[PDB]
């Protein structure tokens, strides 16, 4: 019986209806997957953009704290000199030892940052 | 003649149907390890900036002590070396009576903001 | 007859046209999300470097500085000794407050970031 050809083709017919319900299954997840990845991408920039702000601001600040303790060791030597200075009169291994500005460094990495952040507004 | 030429193509339509319904099978598969890889990127960006931002409270609170004392000290060594125009006079430079910018709360604020935006990976 | 299994036939087969086409645009679309997923844990691994990088300076320096500072109590109280100390002479409630030493705290900081990052090489 050609009754046969009816019943595959109907099993064909049924198998691609299937087919297409689990491609829009796949398709409706992708459309997910690529919201929640901008949405990922969205606070990497925010947050990094916060934490450069606080690593500027701490920094502007390390250095003109720096300014002012290096002319406090100056000022504080100046009225220890018969002493022979704080590098005699408080004395460490360490006392000499000269105050490290690191703030081009750490300005230097901020730009680096600032430009990573630039390339998202490309990928 | 013709109950082979109904045949021959009802095979080759079913045997495309595994081959889409196996391309399919792997579609899912790399569907399942994206989403489980973007879970945890997710996760390490949450526990990077955690630790970020204890580092920047933590500078922030020790910065901020040291100026209140470098202050201390300025104020003592202004009246220390009063007779000779205070400290100002004395260790000279265009920049040596500039105020100490206190950014305390301001970076507070940043921690704030990367908290704020931390909370939100917890609603999606 | 053998024009509608026939034209059934090709109704399938234009269905499937249609399914492999479907199939090979979501393929293509994998494919860009996964080169998208790559830029950005490339862009969160440089980022966290550069932040802990700036991390690590700034805490060195703070570090010194406190030293410094410290040093320099002593030798503004060793001064005023003859007066009542820098406690007296400034007199206030967080005058002779001892100053905080998180340096080691901040350290771990960055030994936890550094820990996140290298696990990237593995996923």
């Amino acid at each position: 019986e050609n009754l046969y050809f009816q019943g595959n083709m109907k099993q064909i017919e049924d198998k691609i209806e299937e087919i297409l319900s689990k491609i829009y299954h796949i398709e409706n997840e992708i459309a997910r997957i690529k919201k929640l990845i901008g949405a990922i991408a969205s606070k990497i920039i925010k947050t990094a953009n916060y934490t450069t702000n606080a690593l500027f601001l701490l920094n502007k600040e390390e250095s003109e704290i720096r300014d002012h303790v290096v002319e406090h060791e100056l000022a504080l030597n100046y009225l220890l000199a018969h002493q022979g200075g704080l590098c005699n009169v408080v004395k460490g291994p360490m006392c000499s030892s000269d105050i490290d500005d690191f703030s081009k460094n750490v300005s230097d990495m901020i730009d680096k940052v600032h430009e990573e952040m630039k390339k998202f507004y490309h990928e």
